[PDB]
């Protein structure tokens, strides 16, 4: 059991497929997902060819013990997948098809610019190393590429599951390094988060400007303190959802933002009832009635100038 | 050790079995349960056929390395279940009796829809790849389908564990693949939701509404302001419990219609208090009154809209 | 390796023994323990018999692989034990004597109506399957059952492990099963419930009584909505160290009688001002009164009811 | 492979030693804490006799299955340790050295009593079963007991690391088990509690107290419910630390003492109005004035007299 | 299979590498971090030297049971790392070239003290125990000691991974051990804590300071006890993202100094009120009006002080 020789100098090529059953667990902070999957491998080893007259059989089935196999791994993972071997067919030329099904963790980071209207492409990457013997180059069976209907990623939507046929060949610690990448592109389910996080922590922050239609100091203090409360909750909710990101969220622009309108509505507050006590209720009246269309206004136009940026 | 060959050519039929012991787990966020089960296997194979009379025994016993046995599979599980061999019994015409205790985690999607009085169809789906010398197809055996008496899954009621007895054969990467339909009929155990998240919901939002019977602005935004922060405690909880859905569940259409009562009542609070200082207690006073009879009508015939739309 | 044969038609005696080392990690809400024991197997197999005078030993000592052992498994655990055979000693009639050391995590309900002044017996259920060739049935050496006195399960009080020595014998699969069950009895220490969640609880309860000696609504308001907002705290944090339960537990009834009784004392804050303000404070003086003693009564007698019906 | 026959009657004499190398993961809640630390064994097995003249080595390599080894256990272990033999060495007389490296999850029970400034006593409890041929007797070679200097168990001081050096030789299920204790001395770092919980805890304690400064029942009500809240806040996070004890620790005694605190505040604060709008505010004034010196003295007092009972 | 021996009384030198192909899992509260690598190893074994004209390969491939290995360890890990053996060659002097992949669990303390602008060496302990034939001593081979250009650690940068080429050989338990400091040097990205702790902190502390531009002491109550609530919440939030340290760390002094801020800030206002009450207003403006400079002058002051002595 040594790899099959070269009948010149050329690399033996290892055809390759993989085809998802299982797509799970795609945790946003970890930036893993879980997969079980097919992966099926091909290549050519003259040393098992035999006459099917002969012989009487079609195909040879082997043990893996029994014959080569490429150490095939994937690079992006946690550990090692967990395989189990379906099957090893070999044809009268010396085709060796095998077969496996799999389960691995694997690491894929995400973008979360436009989160959580975003959209990310997980990547497989399949690497095969060269032997002192012959170098091991990997292929891509587009016929043994696939997925079945019934793989769901809750929270998401699959697109498409695709192979960029060329590999990346390239040397590492001396020796030839074959990699293909597998990319399983995805798009979220943006739909609860309109009614669950958008949508509450707007209608506090409209709840927050009723203080414009109010000369209560004591109950517009209760009014934006309370709601600014509120606001922190959802901040802190959203945030142990999501990683920390050396950039900002489109999610996060928009709950920072708000924060500032808290804090200027503090500010009107605070100047509408230091004006009051001043005596002056006239001055107070027109920044209070100036408030009621600059707030709104301010915040739509603010809210298209971070979607132009961030869409 | 080869699969048994045809007498004609018909494909060779592993009779199967599953026999609940335990259900647990049974994780909403994830959408998967734990199983601990009996599987059993039964198939013909003529080369292991004997006379009992010569042999002197009626049943021979063989370890699984022994004699061939079908790659049988789980569909939708995450890994590979963890099986242990309880017996291998052979017939004298070679038919033989398999079974395993197995324990595996099932992935199964759940329909939240009309959460928290829904009903699930959990699948387990069993699976066979045939070989190239013959095609192996699947069947139930109704006798060896059943669960234990102590089969609990916690915050369920277990209606029935049945088996689509006609296999879902299909071709998958140049080979036949023979799929059986093992589905467990539940459903949830409604009853605590009522005295912990949907009384204590309703009560505050009744607190909210005394508010129509007070003319203190200052007391009525403490009044509505702070039922809603406890109104987004609930939903926050509401919202830990189960996954984030493309679709609106019962307790999220309620929980969402709610914080539309609230901001209503803000507004009646606020439009109260802005005629009162503008001298016209009398125009207030008939909005109010009017407050006290629409808030719960409108609360009543919204929720019998929505219960109707989802049951 | 086969079962001993029998000399008459008589099933073959397992006797068993469960000795306790660790007991840990009792999770309410999943119903599971976990267990670290001994587990002591005997049986005699007369093939193994030996004379002691010509072998020169008195007793001899063999490898799992080298007799047969029963299968013998637990009902009632997550996956199978992780065990480690300690010793298999043979005496001269053939009696075996076989000890294993085990840890396993157990599935068993638990009755929290009484929480946390609730007892529960934990079930660690024993079970032996039949062979074609002979019946086998298990049996309690009551010498060999027991527990360390080092033995702790933090947060209960551990008061028996003791076996029900009569068998559980019934057909399944058509062979039959034979079932012995440990009990191990223990009671809640609800002692840290009476400073940490029962006495707050009450304080809070209490500091919204204080309302009754105040005619200040606004005062009022925050103080019976305070108190309800930290009721509400400690009502989720109760549930989120209890499963849900399809009945009512003692804990769950005062948590929620207690929000009727917020209710209530909303409708009489909101009764007093109304009447305060229709210029009759005598009216309110007599309600306000009434409920200073009402209030206290009422919770009294109900807990007394409450108290009675679940003890 | 059984174990080495006596010479005269004695038992056969195991050295022992444990060097830790990792001390981490100390569950507070869970009472257990990680290990990975190397383990010496040491015994006489003359069958194992070489000449060195013959051999040509001075000393033999073995593997673990090629001769017999004490089977050595922790008592007070999860599950049992994940060893990894580094080398088994046999001198001519038949010595036998033996070393593995091991990780393992021990149990040990914790007093919580004084926390947040308590001291523990770790154990790790070495065993061994004597065999019907012959008795085995573990001991303590001290040359072979220690740590690394690099071992850190993050939020506590390792004190010292010794072995109790005669064994519990006891007698459990009709043979003799031979017991060594192994404690590891630790000290609680309290530094982070001063001000992340205490002080923070004492500084709302201390803004109730300015109730006694201020007639205002409205804003009283606020600045004394609001800490109570916020005290309830600490509360439930200290107890999400711990876990619940049938006795009373230190920092839950103080943390309940303080609701007593709460609530005679809201009593003052109540009986101040009362007086107030019974135009008594000249006694309200001295219980007020009585206050500001009461409850700072009072709360001293109470405080000495419960670190004189804990400490 | 013995290690090999000397040509005089030289020790032999196995040459390490380590490429690291993912890191990830970097917690800050178990300090630990996740580590998927290659692990190359090199040594001279003259007892494998062949003749290449005469063997006709000029490079052997072994199996890891077929020739002596090293027994190579890490230090600081959970458990022994999960290794899979990618290629061993041996060229015709004898000199072995081994690759294995593996991941492991890695305890490295942090340093938190300039949290969140902080920066870790992570280390990976190479280490090797001598044997009674000969000392064994470890080597780093600069040119397989990398990382791929995808490694990744979420929440940092990656600065370096070096070795310190020079090992620490000393004596453990009477034989020699050889140890390699593999450093990972990091620095974390901060960008997060700004719009996510920092600021939204610094707004609500900003927020209390408008009660020193109002005399209204029931709404002053309400702002600086609402705004600490909200503090409270950072605090405990980033104290459940930290572990416990016997030392302040950068965040943890700046949360702690802003709660003697709103300590007295309470102080202020009281004063402001009891004056007011006092019939001196006069005195109480002058104490607020120089308040409105003194709190942020004071806080700027504090916090330059605190960055000098952490920075
Ligand atoms: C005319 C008043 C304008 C006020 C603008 C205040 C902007 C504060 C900028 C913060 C930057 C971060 C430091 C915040 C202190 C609170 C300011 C309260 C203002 C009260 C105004 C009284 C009416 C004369
Ligand atoms: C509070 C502020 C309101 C937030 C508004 C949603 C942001 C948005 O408009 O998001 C936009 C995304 C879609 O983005 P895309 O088409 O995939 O980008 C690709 C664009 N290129 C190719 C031009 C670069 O979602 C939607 O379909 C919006 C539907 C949700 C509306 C929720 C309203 C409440
Ligand atoms: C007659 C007044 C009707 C007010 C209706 C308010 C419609 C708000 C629609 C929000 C849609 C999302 C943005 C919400 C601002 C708060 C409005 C406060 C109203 C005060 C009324 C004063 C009495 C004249
Ligand atoms: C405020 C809203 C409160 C929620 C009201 C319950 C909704 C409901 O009416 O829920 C209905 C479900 C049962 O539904 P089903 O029989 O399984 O549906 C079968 C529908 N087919 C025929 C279309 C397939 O629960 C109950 O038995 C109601 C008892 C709970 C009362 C809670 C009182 C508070
Ligand atoms: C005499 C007054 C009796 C009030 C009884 C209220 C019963 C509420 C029943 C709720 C059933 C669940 C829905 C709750 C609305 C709040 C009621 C406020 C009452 C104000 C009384 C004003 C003084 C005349
Ligand atoms: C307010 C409600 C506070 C809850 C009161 C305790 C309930 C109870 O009465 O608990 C009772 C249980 C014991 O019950 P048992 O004897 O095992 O029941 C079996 C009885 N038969 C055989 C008659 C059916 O514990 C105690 O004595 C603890 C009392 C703690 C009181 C703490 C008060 C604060
Ligand atoms: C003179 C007033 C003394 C108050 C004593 C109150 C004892 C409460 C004991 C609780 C035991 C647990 C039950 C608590 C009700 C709140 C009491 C409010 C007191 C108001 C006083 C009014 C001024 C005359
Ligand atoms: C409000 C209550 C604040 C808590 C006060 C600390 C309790 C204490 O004084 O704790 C004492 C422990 C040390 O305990 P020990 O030396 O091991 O006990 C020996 C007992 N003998 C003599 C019986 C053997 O910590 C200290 O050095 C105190 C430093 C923390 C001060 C926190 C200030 C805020
Ligand atoms: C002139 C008033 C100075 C007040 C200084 C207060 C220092 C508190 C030191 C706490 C140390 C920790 C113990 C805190 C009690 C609250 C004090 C309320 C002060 C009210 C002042 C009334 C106006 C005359
Ligand atoms: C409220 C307080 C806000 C915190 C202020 C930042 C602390 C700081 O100044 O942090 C400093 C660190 C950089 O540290 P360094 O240069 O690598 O240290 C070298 C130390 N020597 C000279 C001793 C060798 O981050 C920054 O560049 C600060 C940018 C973030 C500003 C966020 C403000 C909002
Ligand atoms: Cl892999
Ligand atoms: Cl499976
Ligand atoms: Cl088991
Ligand atoms: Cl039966
Ligand atoms: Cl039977
Ligand atoms: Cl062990
Ligand atoms: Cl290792
Ligand atoms: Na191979
Ligand atoms: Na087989
Ligand atoms: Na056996
Ligand atoms: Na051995
Ligand atoms: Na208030
Ligand atoms: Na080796």
């Amino acid at each position: 059991v040594s790899p099959p020789p070269p009948i010149a100098d050329e690399p033996l090529t290892v055809n390759t497929g993989i085809y998802l059953i299982e797509c799970y667990s795609l945790d946003d902070k970890a930036e893993t997902f879980k997969v079980n999957a097919f992966l099926s491998l091909s290549w050519k080893d003259r040393r098992l060819a035999f006459d099917p007259v002969r012989s009487g059989v079609r195909v040879k089935t082997y043990e893996p013990e029994a014959i080569w196999i490429p150490e095939i791994r994937f690079v992006n993972v946690e550990n090692a997948r967990d395989a189990d071997v379906v099957d090893i067919s070999v044809s009268p030329d010396g085709t060796v098809q095998y077969l496996e099904r799999f389960s691995a963790r694997v690491l894929s980071p995400l973008d979360f610019r436009r989160y959580p209207f975003d959209s990310q492409t997980l990547h497989i990457y399949l690497i095969v190393r060269s032997v002192d013997t012959r170098n091991i180059v990997l292929a891509v069976d587009l016929e043994k590429v696939g997925k079945n209907d019934d793989v769901f990623l809750t929270g998401w939507d699959i697109e498409s599951f695709t192979a960029v046929v060329k590999p990346a060949n390239f040397a590492l610690e001396d020796r030839l390094e074959s990699k293909l990448d597998y990319q399983l592109r995805i798009s979220r389910q943006y739909f609860s988060y309109i009614p669950n996080i958008i949508l509450p922590m707007l209608f506090i922050l409209f709840i927050s400007w009723t203080a414009f239609w109010s000369t209560s100091y004591e109950a517009n203090v209760t009014l934006v303190v309370s709601t600014l409360i509120a606001h922190i909750a959802f901040n802190i909710l959203v945030e142990t959802n999501l990683p920390k990101t050396p950039y900002m969220t489109y999610t996060g622009a928009i709950i920072f933002m708000i924060y500032l309108f808290y804090f200027v509505a503090v500010i009107e507050v605070t100047v509408q009832h230091y004006l009051k006590v001043e005596s002056q209720p006239a001055r107070a009246a027109s920044i209070t009635r100036a408030s009621r269309i600059a707030f709104p206004v301010v915040f739509l136009l603010a809210n298209i100038i971070l979607a132009f940026l961030f869409f």
